[PDB]
């Protein structure tokens, strides 16, 4: 329940920043603050 990518290096994924959404900003967005 960690990071996975290019994303803020701490707990933001694809797989719960944002599950439907990966595919719409990239992985990381509304729990990652950066997309």
């Amino acid at each position: 329940r960690s990071a996975i990518d290019t994303i803020p290096k701490s707990r933001c994924t694809a797989f719960q920043c944002k599950h439907s959404a990966k595919y719409r900003l990239s992985f990381c967005r509304k729990t990652c603050g950066t997309a």
